[PDB]
């Protein structure tokens, strides 16, 4: 699947955004909510950030004091996904911000939404995803998580999100998406290079399981070759297709670089 002559990401701003080339700081938040006790409750979720946590770690270079992980099964009532500790984290990941960097973001927990065909009003936010607190918070959606994790982005800074619920297949309200279903492409900009993985538009956890297994069997991936190995990856096992939006355009022949 590689392509023949694959050349990294343009390290010069494009037509407006940037590129990451991938060197900068990384930092990773990472999200799993099991609901333990409700009558809502789901199992594999915490383990799901585990993996990630850990496979960041040893194949991506990420240093453990860089990593927020939220579960509810911790002890640190900071640590517990609650929203406002959801929320702050990701302010965290995205403070101080600069160009190249290396963010990392991933959710394993319940996704709906608040629906309309397209955002306003019920701006943007039609996605949602689930803190352990939800029943007595409300759910947090599409459109804080827009304005908290991608404006606060400056040109230059990748974000890569990783979604592994369901329903939240444009939970960052990100303009393009790219799937494989004949390569499709579905249409206040920001020159970031954010991407994000998602499903479909309820087997959990299956996106970040298949991510894992497709860069650990093969690290060297085009845009393409990563979404047609995810799709034969899940396509066997589970039903759904994998979603790449992004922030901007992306000649998907590039080298994607995590
Ligand atoms: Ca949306
Ligand atoms: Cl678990």
């Amino acid at each position: 699947r590689p392509p023949s002559g694959m050349v990294r990401p343009p390290s010069s701003i494009q037509q407006q955004f940037q590129y990451s080339q991938m060197t900068g700081r990384r930092k990773a938040l990472l999200i799993g909510i099991n609901y333990i006790g409700s009558k809502n409750a789901l199992r594999g979720c915490i383990n799901d950030a585990h993996n990630i946590f850990n496979y960041l770690t040893t194949y991506c270079g990420y240093r453990p004091e860089d990593i927020v992980m939220l579960t509810d099964d911790q002890r640190e009532m900071v640590k517990i996904p609650l929203k406002e500790n959801i929320i702050r984290a990701m302010q965290w990941l995205v403070k101080d911000a600069q160009p190249n960097d290396a963010l990392f973001f991933h959710y394993s927990g319940h996704g709906g939404q608040t629906k309309d065909l397209d955002g306003d009003e019920e701006d943007g936010m039609d996605d949602v995803i689930y803190p352990v607190d939800f029943e007595s918070v409300g759910p947090l959606i599409d459109d804080t998580m827009h304005d908290i994790m991608v404006k606060s982005l400056p040109q230059g800074a990748r974000l890569t999100a990783l979604f592994d619920s369901c329903h939240s297949g444009t939970v960052l309200d990100l303009p393009y998406t790219y799937s494989t279903k004949g390569v499709i492409k579905e249409p206040k900009f920001s020159p970031a290079d954010v991407i994000m993985l998602s499903g479909s538009k309820q087997n959990i956890g299956a996106m970040s399981h298949a991510f894992i297994s497709v860069m650990t069997r093969q690290p060297q991936q085009s845009y393409l070759s990563l979404l047609q190995n995810l799709r034969n990856e899940l396509a066997g096992k589970y039903s759904q297709k994998p979603q790449l939006s992004a922030s901007h355009p992306i000649d998907v022949n590039l080298q994607f670089i995590m």
